[PDB]
């Protein structure tokens, strides 16, 4: 029921070389080439596992979502969003949660700064476990789908699964892997009736993707703030300077922390 869906033909109706190109057209990336030698290097200190914890970075050095207390992380894949949680100031405890198994991210042993604070464990479902009381709440997950009506039931899924985890005044940050379907419209406009907050795109995020985050310190029109990106990433099919411009990576330090206030 939109103006996403030329998009999403647009972009399935281009050809692999042109797909490449564009999917990072004058997007913001991260300098990894030597985090990720380190790490197939077995270093564990400082390296973030993903450019997952650059991802988050961005929220979070923005307020647009600040994680604090029992943080969860839904679909932590190798870690990124739960290594970086557990560096930050006010966090006292972080637990990921992720499928694994062969052909899937696996969680990754780190001693980033933190670490001990954190606890990841694959072989879990998060669509079928009981919802645990947590004051911070991030969610990752989104498969994307050629089919934008297949994207739309994936959607859905995460929003109803992070509706059941959320709480008073939980913070929060979830992907919106497909934020233009109507039906997902729908649902974040209750949502957002019902929490607050709401969808900012990443310029981390690239352009193959209309993904979304829902963040808790944030608002603005449902609607207008996906048409928004809807523009962008059509005006991005036509460009002249296809560069991307890049930053370092973030630095996760690598003790232990101690946690009680004082
Ligand atoms: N039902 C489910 N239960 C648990 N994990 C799931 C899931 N469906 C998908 N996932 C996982 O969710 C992950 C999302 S990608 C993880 C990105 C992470 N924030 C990064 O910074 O490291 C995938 O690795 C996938 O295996
Ligand atoms: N035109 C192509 O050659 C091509 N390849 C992937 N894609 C589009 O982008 C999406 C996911 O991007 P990626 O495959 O992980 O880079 C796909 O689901 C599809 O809609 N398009």
């Amino acid at each position: 029921e939109t103006l996403g869906e030329k998009w999403k033909s647009r972009l399935n109706a281009l050809g692999k070389s042109e797909f490449q190109i564009y999917k990072k057209s004058g997007i913001q990336e991260v300098d990894r080439t030597l985090a990720k030698e380190g790490i197939k290097r077995g270093e564990t200190d400082h390296h973030a596992v993903s450019r997952g914890s650059a991802k988050l970075r961005w929220f979070v050095e923005r307020n647009l979502v600040t994680p604090e207390g029992k943080v969860v992380d839904l679909g932590c894949g190798r870690g990124g969003w739960s290594y970086y949680c557990g560096g930050l100031k006010n966090v006292r405890e972080v637990k990921g949660l992720t499928k694994g198994g062969p052909g899937h991210e696996e969680p990754i042993p780190m001693s980033t700064y933190g670490w001990n604070l954190v606890r990841l464990q694959s072989g879990v479902d998060v669509f079928f476990i009981p919802p645990e009381r947590c004051d911070t709440l991030l969610c990752d997950i989104g498969e994307s789908s050629p089919n934008p009506t297949v994207e739309a039931g994936r959607t859905l899924r995460v929003l109803n699964l992070v509706e059941n985890w959320l709480s008073n005044n939980t913070q929060f940050c979830v992907k919106v892997l497909n934020p233009y379907m109507p039906s997902v419209i729908e649902k974040m406009e209750a949502l957002q009736r019902k929490h607050g907050g709401a969808l900012v795109r990443n310029p981390l995020s690239r352009n193959s993707t209309h993904e979304m985050y829902w963040v808790s310190n944030a608002s603005g029109n449902i609607v207008s703030s996906v048409n928004m990106i809807s523009r962008m990433l059509i005006n991005r099919f036509t460009m002249r300077h296809k560069k991307a411009t890049y930053e370092p990576d973030v630095d996760l330090g690598s003790g232990t922390r101690n946690i009680g206030i004082e």
